[PDB]
Formats: C-alpha cells, structure tokens, sequence
C-alpha cells in the first residue's frame, strides 16, 4: 500500500492510505493567494495532466506529497 497527504497545509499532518487503482500521489496548487497553505494533495492513478503553474507534483512514496 502507498500513503499520500491529504491535506492543504504545507507542514500538516492529515494523510490516508492509497489503495488499489491509485499507486501514485499528486500535489498541485490551488491558488495563488495563500499558497503557502493551499494545495491539492491526494491520491491518483498516474500523473495528471495540467498547467505548468499548477505546480503539479507526481511520485509513488510515504507522504511522497510531503
């Protein structure tokens, strides 16, 4: 199994387990207001696509999203 953040907070520490169908994280903005404290971790499938200033991270580790 895989463990992916899941939530806005950059230093947080809300995270839930992957399971089947996505063995990868994902990490992107959500703004650029506040950024500092907003992002869109969760699990994924495979890298999604998007924007360049999206921010959008990809990797299949603990927290990999951390």
């Amino acid at each position: 199994m895989l463990t992916c953040l899941n939530c806005p907070e950059m230093f947080c520490g809300k995270f839930q387990i992957c399971r089947n169908g996505e063995k990868i994280c994902f990490k992107k903005l959500h703004q650029r207001r506040a950024l500092s404290w907003r992002y869109i971790r969760g699990c994924a499938d495979t890298c999604p696509v998007g924007k360049p200033y999206e921010m959008i991270e990809c990797c299949s580790t603990d927290k990999c999203n951390r």
